[PDB]
DNA sequence: CAAGGCACATGACAACGGTGTTCAGTGCCGCGTTGCCCGATACCCCCTACCCGTAGTTGACTGGCATCCGGGCGCCGGGTCGCC
């Protein structure tokens, strides 16, 4: 909450994991288990 | 010298002259009042050309922007952390 929204939303994306080949591919296939 | 007899004219008398009205009828000859006739005009159709919205496009590609000062000037008013 300041002036100039974007570095409060650039803050607000803040750390997360970013993911490597594996990460992903294993995300997508219990996306697709959900999505069944 | 007075009374009685004939001429011309005279108080009315209608009827023509000529011309102005009358209700009357029927037209005379200009406006209209209406049936056509067309002519244009709105209004359905078919065709395709083009405007506009939707949906893909797979090497990889992972945090931006330039702010802002020489007001100036004072006050309000609140916040804000030291203070003892």
């Amino acid at each position: 909450a300041t002036a100039d929204p974007v570095k409060d939303y650039l803050k607000q994306i803040g750390k997360v994991p970013l993911l490597n080949a594996e990460q992903e591919v294993e995300l997508a296939k219990r996306i697709e288990a959900g999505l069944f």
